[PDB]
């Protein structure tokens, strides 16, 4: 009948944002709200849980604000999304409704003696013990290492944890709890998926994982799909229930790479997602069954729609140093000044010209984990120029991606059939380019790239009846916002001989200790 | 008395000058001209040698109009000494006085063919076969491959092979040849030390070498010592005979690597000199006897004072990219702008800080020859920026010229008293104290900087008994042209470490093929 708009709180590592979308998927209003980064040693970060909260409600009120402003067809908001910075956990007490401490964020550092312990000691010196059941290695990153270490170090939650009001979650819990005035305790499956506590399998918290790292599965909310009914806004925060007016539902949640694959249509098996940020995160949909690795990469969920509904499952890949490497040439090598000239000179040379720059300024992960890996440029010549160091850079961005691809291509047993490109490196043309090239498949470049936030409003508006299918979601994306294709365009021959001198030059690279 | 002047004819790789000085070494006027770097094809080289013939005369003809208005009184110059770019050899003839062709430069790549032709089927594949007659292995540097290639590839040089009427020469010859009218066909012993032709402790045309690499030997000129009489100037080219004003003899001849150890006082076994150019050639005076070398070292003349007056003798050896290396940093990478910030820049950190950065752009020498080598940066973080990446190359330059120094004591079995060093880059102070700290010696910068220039003037003077000793010119030296000193200051372990990781980085350099 009168027009209709979902709302999506994007709660990333830095700042918390609330985009409403209206049905034909475009973002009509947007407000942003940071918070403070805490570091009280090093490697150590941390936020405060409740500077969060705030954050969102504020970000909903306004954007709200704004939206009524401008839109004289804007009534309500039909359900609200959630997405948000995975693994930074929350714990608080369940009668103060406050946390005990603030919230170790994703990577920090702290864990990094438990993460030794475990492996020697629950793992036989093997970090992969778990891998088959959690998909994940031990690792500093997820929920339950951060979890252990609150106990054994905040004499608060330690007795929280006593008195049986002690409540764990990722942040994705902390809001539906703090949003819904403290009535749901809930997670979604992909954010349940990062806390080293979940069964890929049953989708179910695993008792003998709780019952080795010492879990109580009392703290732990409800596990849930990404799209349902999870609770609805009963706060008053910031203003938010008067910006709201009516009776808003929360029928979205969603961890943030996830959401990205499912913002970028990545709905059938072989369809993957890479975000070109300060780093590169590539997920694939693997289908409706588990992948593990033999690679190292990660194995998680990808996406699940209505309770126990299709699950489809994921395969995880990163590099370190994507936007940072472009970053780095400019401030710290001053390779050029406009970030427009990074392509530009990239494009002012035909190729490298058997030069190879491996960007692994904080070493290599992905499918050859070396942490001694550096910096290192092979192959120069004096007709070297910024010129051929820029385009190689961008190449080994291009290459990387290729062999993470590579693994989850074999580790899955399927093909990639298309890869959609969001963050801001993603509007570098002739990076686009290279990687179709290698990967030999169409790159899609949505111009509506708000692809994170999308994701939490999609799960949301599909549970609030928005658009009623899958296939809906994507023609309206079809129809609505433009997505340019960048299709291979190099040859073959080429192709090879950039693999073969990448491969040769990453023997070169080991160096720390 | 009466103030006698010594003119030198520094004729190099890009350019000819024409420097007087007077009884006290002093420069008191100079002219220089520009002549043209024929590249026909990729890595060939070619000089007219009439342009470089034309430019000396007219370098002749204005330094002495301008000297003549500085001091009226002036009215002849004592004599003409020769320092000229080695290696470098022109085809004339003996009856059109013209050439027969362009000149292919020392560091031309044509004759690459040639060369492995002789290396295989005259010296079994050992390209050291000649080394104990010439101290020098198969390059494309030296003369002879060049009169080869000439012979096999210019119909007018075959030609007059055939008719009897040609001349080769290296440089110093051809200037000789064209100032004397026709009536010179001479060369010092350090030139034709580097034909491939000369016996080295004999310093006599070797028969088996120019019967085996097919040269006749009608074609070479005389060989005569660096100081003695060679022929008058007896040309007008452009009014030099007239500018002469009185007849004048040349009485100086010498290679300008070995006119810059003469120029430095490098009279005495163990002394030696760096000149730090576009790259690096080190110089050590060995002394009576020569040697010869474990390392591929060249085993060379380094000077001779007269018909059989003693004969000293030099290991020589080289880097590709010393100068080339700044600026390339520069003009290729946009690291800096003004030369001084090369220097400040690398002074603005503490040192390089993991990384290491090989600069063998063009491959390496020296003692580790090896042309597959490229330049190769390894170690860097995100904390790495332009200023380490500088004083990594700095480092590297002085690290390899340590290799190279290391390598000399050993086939010497002498040590290293000091380090004069000449050169564009003996102007950076921080490159001079690395180099001071690694080799434990200190390193004396003149700052009467036109010693290969001197070294001519010097032989010219002697011969004409402008000065009467070696012990006399040291003292005018010392008297009149002050030093910069510059003392080393490392820990062994400073030092230990730099070479530690410098083996390690080279290691990962090969590239090419």
């Amino acid at each position: 009948f009168t027009m209709k708009y979902v709302g999506s709180i994007d709660q990333g590592t830095t700042s918390t944002r609330f985009i409403i979308f209206d049905e034909r998927q475009r973002p009509v209003s947007v407000h942003q709200v940071p918070h403070t980064q805490h570091t009280p040693h090093p490697g150590w970060l941390e936020h405060d849980p409740m500077e969060i909260f705030r954050s969102a409600c504020k970000c909903m009120s306004v954007a709200i604000a704004k939206l009524r402003q401008k839109d004289a067809s804007f009534r309500k908001i039909e359900a609200i999304g959630i997405t948000n910075q995975r693994e930074t956990t929350v714990a608080w007490d369940r009668v103060t409704k406050e946390p005990l401490c603030y919230a170790p964020v994703w990577n920090d550092l702290r864990t990094y003696d438990i993460t030794k312990k475990v492996t020697a000691e629950l793992g036989g010196g093997d970090s992969m013990f778990a891998s088959k059941i959690t998909g994940l290695p031990v690792s500093t990153y997820f929920a339950a290492f951060k979890m252990r270490w609150m106990l054994e170090n905040v004499p608060a939650v330690a007795d929280a944890c006593r008195r049986g009001t002690l409540c764990f979650g990722t942040i994705d819990t902390w809001l539906m709890y703090k949003l819904s005035g403290g009535k749901a305790f809930v997670t979604d499956v992909t954010n349940a998926s990062r806390t080293f506590l979940m069964d890929l399998r049953t989708r179910k918290w695993s008792p003998e994982l709780c019952e080795k790292l010492k879990i109580p599965m009392e703290t732990l909310p409800e596990i849930r799909s990404n799209s349902e009914l999870f609770g609805y806004v009963e706060t008053d925060e910031c203003g938010v229930a008067a910006a709201l007016n009516e009776r808003t539902p929360i029928m979205g949640s969603i961890g943030d790479q996830q959401s990205a694959l499912f913002g970028n249509m990545c709905f059938e098996k072989g369809e993957a997602k890479n975000t070109y940020g300060t780093g590169c995160f590539l997920l694939m949909n693997v289908g409706e069954e588990a992948r593990f690795s033999k690679h190292g990469l990660l194995s998680t969920v990808g996406f699940q729609v209505g309770r126990d509904g299709p699950c489809y499952y994921a395969l995880e890949g990163a590099i370190a140093c994507a936007g940072a490497t472009v970053e780095w040439m400019r401030r710290n090598m001053n390779l050029f000044s406009h970030i427009t000239e990074c392509e530009k000179l990239a494009r002012s040379v035909p190729g490298t010209q058997g030069i190879v720059f491996v960007p692994a300024f904080s070493g290599l992960l992905a499918p050859y984990w070396d942490p001694s890996a550096r910096g290192t440029i092979v192959g120069m010549t004096l007709k070297t120029t910024r010129a051929h160091v820029i385009r190689a850079a961008l190449q080994a961005i291009a290459l990387q991606l290729n062999d993470v691809v590579g693994s989850m291509k074999r580790d899955a047993g399927l093909n990639l059939s298309s890869l959609r490109v969001d963050g801001g490196l993603s509007k570098n043309g002739l990076l686009m380019e290279i990687q179709a090239s290698l990967l030999g498949v169409d790159i899609l470049v949505p111009s509506m790239h708000e692809t994170t936030a999308l994701g939490a409003a999609l799960c949301a508006g599909l549970a609030a009846g928005v658009w009623t299918s899958l296939e809906e979601v994507k023609a309206v994306s079809r129809r609505e916002n433009s997505w340019k294709t960048v299709s291979p365009s190099g040859s073959a021959m080429e192709r090879e001989a950039m693999i073969a001198e990448w491969r040769e030059a990453l023997k070169r690279t080991k160096w720390a200790k």
